DNA sequence: CGTTGCGGCAAAGTTATGGGTAAAGTCACACGTAGTCACCATAATGAAATAAGATCACTACTGGGCAGTACCAGACTCGAACTGATG
């Protein structure tokens, strides 16, 4: 249902978060990372939280901007 | 002890949504929208006609009475005559 709540822009943002975190999930972190460490750590923590209590961790990277306003 | 990664906290950053205000657009005023067959049931006469009714004319059948005739007496009336009392 969270996936059904996502937008193509939210999908692209989740894709960007996944591409940012993916080097940190393989033991080969990049030496040139513009995104600060706190956001990377939060994304990784939510990845693990989703893969623990949901079943798949990508679903923990969904923004769902539509509720805001 | 120092370093490194991780996580909480609270501004800060980004979208979104319902308000206000000047300013670029937008569009009608230019004589004009109402207007016209098609439609089939009901009243409604006026004519067409009725189906029975009304009367004429003829044919046949069957009740049935009127002007006139006729007899057998009974009964009242009266010519004609008889006969007795009388002044």
């Amino acid at each position: 249902q969270r996936f059904h709540q996502a937008s193509p822009e939210d999908q692209a943002e989740a894709l960007e978060r996944y591409k940012t975190i993916e080097p940190y999930l393989n033991g080969h972190p990049p030496e040139n990372e513009t995104i600060p460490a706190r956001t990377i750590r939060h994304w990784k923590a939510k990845y693990l939280i989703a893969i623990q209590k949901y079943g798949c961790g990508y679903i923990g990277l969904l923004s769902h901007r539509s509720v805001k306003g």
